[PDB]
């Protein structure tokens, strides 16, 4: 007899526009959506316990630090009849983080690459710009040239560290100290006089804009900052590469906190997102890939048939994932980070 309610934390732009409103058509479920724009700020609310969310999305590798502190509980399969639908690819990459796929329900997926202002980049470096390549940001002659139109990175050390490694020819997951304060930091400090900014938002509608031509991103969001330009028919040409060196695939999933109090809903919700075309219309609006398998041939030609969204086996095997390191790593790569970004 009561109201059913449901309560969702997500990031932004990472939802349809009438996901919601769709959902409590079809159900008669409250939903309370609340957006955060950088997952440190969910993530240190998760770990402050007690949030009132029934469902969040953090990302693989956060769940896989946080599988032991009893943060998360798990999914019964038996209300998600629709679990069948999930790529076996995708979930097996997630496992790697939530061992036989108990915690976690893979939701989108992405690589953090390089997004950029075409015309720009061609005026600059000419017609032959290694667009393909890691060479277009990391190599200092290139982005001497870009400097002045604007270069920013993600302000994310995990991620530009193993970028970085793995550019380098090391292992993008080294263990080794040495290899973040030696030859990362190095490359790090000859590209930092060049670097506008390291934020992992402003990127965006800088690109959007263009009042930055080149950027460590994530390909999803950058391929919104295309699409918002075209949509405000203002002439600017922004894409996104994944290079051919390779680079980081990560994986956002939904997962149920162990507080839960409106779990039968947050099922609903969850199966809900399993039917293919509910997670199909959500990446035709947010340009990533769902990790729903029986959703892809629903999704829209601009986004399926994008390699930079949806990319081909050759591609797929050049991604690495990022592996969780032992605390005093983690704690050298803090305090290189901001040994870089300082100058
Ligand atoms: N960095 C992640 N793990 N996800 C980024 C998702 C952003 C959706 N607007
Ligand atoms: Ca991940």
């Amino acid at each position: 007899a009561e109201q059913k309610t449901l309560h969702i934390y997500n990031w932004s732009d990472y939802i349809a526009p009438d996901t919601v409103a769709n959902f409590e058509k079809e159900t008669g479920i409250k939903v309370v959506y609340d957006v955060f724009d950088s997952n440190e700020v969910l993530e240190g609310k998760l770990m402050a316990g007690s949030t009132g969310f029934d469902l969040v999305v953090p990302s693989a590798y956060f769940l896989e630090r946080q599988l032991t502190a009893g943060v998360f509980q798990p999914l019964d399969k038996s209300k998600l009849p629709e679990w069948k639908n999930l790529d076996p690819e995708l979930l097996k990459l997630v496992a790697k983080h939530d061992p036989d796929n108990k915690f976690a329900m893979p939701y989108m997926w992405a690589t953090t690459g390089i997004g950029y202002n075409v015309d720009k980049v061609k005026a600059v470096l000419g017609e032959n710009a290694p667009v393909d390549s890691w060479d277009l940001i990391l190599k200092p002659e290139n982005l001497e040239k870009l400097k002045s139109c604007g270069v920013s990175f993600l302000d994310d050390p995990e991620e530009v560290f193993a970028t970085v490694l793995n550019y380098l020819g090391k292992d993008p997951n080294s263990t080794k100290a040495d290899d973040y304060t030696g030859p990362a930091t190095d490359l790090l400090l000859k590209l930092r006089p060049n670097i506008r900014y390291f934020h992992s938002s402003q990127y965006i509608n800088d690109l959007a804009n263009g009042d930055i031509c080149v950027a460590i991103g994530w390909a999803g969001d950058v391929w919104q900052a295309s699409n918002r330009a075209k949509e405000a028919k203002n002439g600017v040409n922004v894409s996104f590469s994944i290079p051919k060196e390779g680079a980081m695939a990560f994986f956002d999933v939904f997962a149920m906190p162990a507080d839960a109090k409106n779990k039968d809903e947050a099922y609903q919700f969850l199966n809900y997102l399993l039917r293919p075309d509910v997670v199909a219309h959500i990446s035709d609006h947010v340009f990533y890939a769902n990790a729903n398998k029986a959703a892809t041939p629903l999704v829209s030609a601009e986004v399926r048939e994008n390699p930079g969204i949806y990319p081909p086996a050759d591609v797929r095997a050049k991604l690495f994932t990022l592996k969780v390191q032992d605390p005093k790593i983690d704690r050298v790569r803090t305090r290189a980070w901001t040994k870089v970004k300082s100058g």
